[PDB]
């Protein structure tokens, strides 16, 4: 038997512990709009520092889910967050061909073990991957 599962892209940035998709948590998942501070990492990823209690925690988090809006005197950066999630074509999450999915995308997948839920998107020819940590199941 077969399933189908009705997802929603989530409304946020993805503040992750590495600036990578694949094997990293969330140490923030910052709703579209939030004000936050950062410095340039790579070609690709901010980084920036929050607290967890009393803990300093560095999170990483990716140049197109960050509008840069002004750069202070000391190199970080002012953003707010723009919210959207990725699908790849590849299990690495990394490179290759992925899709910017909007804020709010409504798609359709089915159980994935290996947590890399399938997208077929008409348009293209082929299956994209998307990692349970991008949407919500509505329940
Ligand atoms: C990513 C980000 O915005 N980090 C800031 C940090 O730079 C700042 O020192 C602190 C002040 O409370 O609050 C955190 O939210
Ligand atoms: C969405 C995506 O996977 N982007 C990756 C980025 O994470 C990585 O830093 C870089 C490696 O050079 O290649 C980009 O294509």
């Amino acid at each position: 038997m077969m399933e189908n599962i009705n997802i929603v892209i989530k409304d946020v940035g993805y503040f992750q512990d590495k600036p990578q998709f694949l094997n990293s948590k969330s140490v923030r998942q910052w709703k579209h709009g939030t004000k936050v501070k950062l410095t340039k990492h790579n070609s690709h990823w901010y980084t920036g520092v929050v607290k967890d209690g009393n803990k300093s925690v560095r999170g990483y988090i990716y140049h197109s889910m960050a509008k840069v809006t002004s750069k202070n005197s000391d190199g970080s950066v002012n953003a707010t967050i723009n919210a959207h999630a990725f699908c790849w074509d590849n299990k690495k999450l990394n490179g290759g061909d992925f899709i910017n999915l909007k804020r709010g995308f409504k798609g359709i997948t089915h159980p994935a073990s290996d947590g890399f839920y399938p997208l077929y998107f008409a348009s293209r020819k082929k299956t994209f991957y998307i990692p349970r940590y991008m949407f919500d199941i509505k329940k």
